[PDB]
Formats: structure tokens, C-alpha cells, sequence
């Protein structure tokens, strides 16, 4: 067995602190070992993402645009959980593609069947108008000529949308196929557990003070680093047992979730953080039918 005693996990791709040479071959090892587990791959991440806003004081009252929305199953959970918490919050999830019914019928969820354009943006905007935004973006076309379109989209719904926090999808391209440098939006790179095996994605998070909006370019060499920072996590770090956690799961990503969910806020009060933690966990878990 791997086992091992961590302190805490890598929270942020900037704790990463090693890196190893990316094997080709690993692409074609098990990518997922859960049912839905892209379905708690987002959940964890944008529960995580929205319970930071909370505590600074920033999400009740907003309306939370979700682009690349469908199917959106674990997106029920998370206006559950909050609407249950007594936040006031109004959805508007855009997406081509049709979403969960068990979205529909919800006063405070507003389902759109269209693909967002810089037109589109505009005229929402307009209608929104002068509720404050609160952006996620799951946007997907794949190719570095796909990701850099996709990435070009994200900025402009910054711009246009002007929200006071923002969550957006970020891999960056692998150096073989690089293509030129782009910008993305300054913010924490979240780390995800429950992500595919090998994947080298990762949630930008950032929160919007002033008018401003500052950018950062990212280059080959940074993709180089990026793939090796990320490698490394996937092949030797999410493959440990933490066997001085104390919990009913011990490998890697329950760790990491751990420290995630003991951000979340009840209404019941636990004893310990442990309880509460164990409690969220059951409660995810048997919401989207999984063992
Ligand atoms: N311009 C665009 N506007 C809206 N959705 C888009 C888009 N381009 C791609 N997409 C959507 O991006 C989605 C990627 S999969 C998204 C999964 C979703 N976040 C969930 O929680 O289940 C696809 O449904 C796709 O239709
Ligand atoms: C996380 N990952 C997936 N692929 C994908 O796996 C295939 C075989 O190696 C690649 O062709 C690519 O799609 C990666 N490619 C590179 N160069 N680097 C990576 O970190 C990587």
C-alpha cells in the first residue's frame, strides 16, 4: 500500500512542490474510479468557490450566471443548500444543451437553452441590470485552437458581465501543441479532487474589487511547468494514503475534500469538524447516488 502523514493537501497549484516528466502512456490508465464523479468534481469546487463569497459577505442578494450549465444535476444541490441557509440568490443557468429536470419549477432558477455569444452577453447584461453577477463558467468546445477560443469567451464574459467574483474553467495547453500566449484573469488556481486521473485542470477563482481587472499572460514555459507540476500531483501525490487522517476514507482526494467541505456552512451545529464534514460528505454523496 502507499501510505503516507501529510499536514494538509495542495489547497492551490502554487503549493505544488515537485514535478516529474509527463508519460504519454498515462492517458490510457482508468481515468474514473466513481459514478457521476464529474458531477462531484464541480460540486465540491463551486461549493467551495461559494462559501468563501459568503464569508466575505458577497453572495446573498447576487445572481449567479452559470454558463456551460448542462446537465447541471449537482447545480440542485447547491441552490438547495444555500436557499436552505436563508441566502437570497437567483440562478440563471445558459447552456445549448437541455438541463436536469429536477431544475425546473424553482422561482429562483432560470433555465436558458442558447450557446453565449459577445451579443448575447450584452443583452443579458442589460436585463440583469443592476443585480451584482457572480460568474461560473464550464464552457466546453480538445484542440489548443478550441481551448484558446474558449478562453477568449471566458474574458468576455468578464467584460461584459462585469461580476463582483468569477469561477472559470483552466487548463492550460500542453506545450506540444502549443499554439502563442494568451491572458487569463488574475485569481486562485483551486486545486480539484474527484478530477479525471491525469487530468491537468483546474478552477480560476477571483473575486473583483474597483473597476479593475488585472490579467496575466501565460507562456510555453509556464505550460511546461504546468504539466509537470500537474503530472506529478496526479501520478505520486493523489495516489497516497494519508493513514494519520482519521477517517473512514483515507486516500488522497477524500484528504483534500475534507479540508474543502470544513469550509461549508450548517444550520446544525456539530461537535466537531470531523462530524460536520462526514455529514456533508453522506449528504453529497447520496445526492448524487454514489455508494
Ligand atoms: N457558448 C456556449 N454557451 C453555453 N454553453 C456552452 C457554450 N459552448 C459550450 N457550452 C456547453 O459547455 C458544456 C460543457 S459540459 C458542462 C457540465 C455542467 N457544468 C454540469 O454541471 O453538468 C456543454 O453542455 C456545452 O453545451
Ligand atoms: C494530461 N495530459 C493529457 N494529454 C493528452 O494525452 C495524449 C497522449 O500523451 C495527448 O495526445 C493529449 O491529448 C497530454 N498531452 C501532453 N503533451 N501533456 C499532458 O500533461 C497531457
Amino acid at each position: 500500500m502507499d501510505v503516507v502523514s501529510l499536514d494538509k493537501p495542495f489547497m492551490y497549484f502554487e503549493e505544488i512542490d515537485n514535478e516529474l516528466d509527463y508519460e504519454p502512456e498515462s492517458a490510457n490508465e482508468v481515468a474514473k474510479k466513481l459514478p457521476y464523479q464529474g458531477q462531484l468534481k464541480l460540486l465540491l469546487g463551486e461549493l467551495f468557490f461559494l462559501s468563501k463569497l459568503q464569508r466575505h459577505g458577497i453572495l446573498d442578494g447576487a445572481t449567479v450566471v452559470y454558463i456551460g450549465s448542462a446537465p447541471g444535476t449537482h447545480i440542485r444541490y447547491l441552490r438547495d443548500h444555500f436557499y436552505n441557509l436563508g441566502v437570497i440568490i437567483k440562478w440563471m443557468l445558459i447552456d445549448g444543451r437541455h438541463h436536469d429536470p429536477i431544475l425546473n419549477g424553482l422561482r429562483d432558477v432560470t433555465l436558458v437553452t442558447r450557446f453565449v455569444d459577445e451579443e448575447y452577453l450584452r443583452s443579458i447584461k442589460k436585463q440583469l441590470h443592476p443585480s451584482k453577477i457572480i460568474l461560473i463558467s464550464d464552457v466546453r468546445s480538445p484542440s489548443t485552437a478550441d481551448l484558446l477560443s474558449n478562453y477568449a469567451l471566458q474574458n468576455v464574459m468578464i467584460s461584459i458581465l462585469n461580476p463582483v467574483a468569477s469561477s472559470l474553467k483552466w487548463r492550460c495547453p500542453f506545450p506540444a501543441q502549443w499554439i502563442k500566449d494568451f491572458y487569463i484573469p488574475h485569481g486562485n488556481k483551486m486545486l480539484q479532487p474527484f478530477a479525471p486521473s491525469y487530468s491537468a485542470e483546474m478552477r480560476l477563482l477571483s473575486i473583483y474589487t474597483g473597476e479593475n481587472m488585472r490579467l496575466t499572460r501565460v507562456t510555453k514555459s509556464d505550460a511546461v511547468n504546468y504539466e509537470k507540476k500537474m503530472y506529478y500531483l496526479n501520478k505520486i501525490v493523489r495516489n497516497k494514503v494519508v493513514v494519520n487522517f482519521d477517517y473512514p476514507n483515507q486516500e488522497y482526494d477524500y484528504f483534500h475534500m475534507y479540508f474543502m467541505l470544513r469550509t461549508v456552512y450548517c444550520n446544525k451545529t456539530f461537535p466537531t469538524t470531523k462530524a460536520k464534514v462526514l455529514f456533508l460528505q453522506q449528504s453529497i454523496f447520496r445526492f448524487l447516488n454514489i455508494p
